[PDB]
């Protein structure tokens, strides 16, 4: 259903000086549900129900995110996507996941989970994306109704439109969700980012890492790496396909649609397309996994 209550409460592994937070229920092989920006495992609390009694449900909050701690120092070169990868792989190795996970991704959760897959091919039994970060894209490519808003993040205006205004969580984020969210939905989303100054600085970092016009050249060179391998995979894929879409359209779609061993659906919404069809994207996802896990009941 759609609902603002949260699918289970926090749980907590020591990662590196810092505690992170992630959601666990269930028992089974894991099928993990990785969030980008400016979300958290909140993002997938109407989706993991679907999944009820077909794996170890989980879904982790990215290093100063959602309920996970966050860095200090903090500053402009804090919360780089190779910061967060470090961060994410060794939670992942921490919750002993062994070889048949199921990938379920959104935006930068997307850029993560593809480099990890790359990276531990034999362990990854399925990947479902969405409105994902699929390849090195140019400035045309981007939607372009945020466009300039998302130069102006990548420039020193970003500080104030993020740090100090919140423009992320308060604007970018609604403007992405085609229905209206509750004030509690809208309070989830906030948590995190209440204060002002560096506690929102992952909101900011995220947009100056989106491998745009060649830069920055070593998240580009990550996403060539994942896109390349992801065309020649053999592994079962869903692309839950949205309309209208926002990064995963154009040029960025027809290039997923050319990827091997894949199902797709489409459902409405933009980028943030959990809180629009969210019941939607469950069902497939379960549909997914069934498949991947024959049970003979
Ligand atoms: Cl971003
Ligand atoms: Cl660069
Ligand atoms: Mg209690
Ligand atoms: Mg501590
Ligand atoms: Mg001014």
């Amino acid at each position: 259903s759609l609902g603002a209550k949260p699918f289970g409460e926090k749980k907590f592994i020591e990662i590196k000086g810092r505690r992170m937070a992630y959601i666990d229920e269930g028992t089974g092989d894991p099928i993990l549900f990785q969030h980008g920006n400016p979300t958290s495992s909140y993002l997938w609390r109407n989706i993991m129900p679907h999944c009820a009694g077909l794996g170890r449900l989980i879904a982790c909050d990215l290093i100063g995110m959602g309920d996970s701690d966050k860095l200090d120092p903090s500053g402009p070169e804090r919360y780089a996507y190779a910061e967060h990868r470090d961060y994410l792989d060794a939670l992942w190795e921490a919750l002993d996941l062994g070889d048949r996970v199921v990938l379920v991704v959104h935006d930068w959760g997307s850029a993560l989970g593809f480099d990890w897959a790359r990276r531990h091919r034999e362990r990854v039994q399925g990947i479902a994306y969405m409105e994902a970060i699929a390849m090195p894209i140019e400035w045309a490519d981007f939607p372009e109704q945020d466009r300039d808003l998302f130069q102006a993040f990548r420039s020193q205006a970003g500080e104030e439109l993020v740090l100090q205004d919140n423009v992320f969580v308060e604007q970018v984020l609604p403007g992405l969700i085609l229905r209206p969210l509750s004030e509690a939905e809208m309070a989830a989303y906030r948590e995190p980012f209440l204060a002002a100054g560096e506690a929102r600085r992952p909101t900011l970092s995220w947009p100056r890492q989106i491998p745009i016009a060649g830069t920055p050249a070593d998240v580009v060179a990550i996403a060539r790496d994942y896109a390349g391998w992801l065309s020649e995979s053999p592994i079962p894929k869903l692309f839950i396909n949205a309309e209208p879409g926002a990064l995963t359209t154009g040029r960025m779609r027809d290039f997923c649609r050319t990827w091997p061993n894949q199902t797709e659906i489409t459902v409405a919404g933009a980028h943030f397309i959990q809180e629009d069809s969210p019941d939607e994207i469950g069902a497939a996802i379960a549909a997914f996994v069934r498949r991947l896990r024959p049970a003979h009941h």
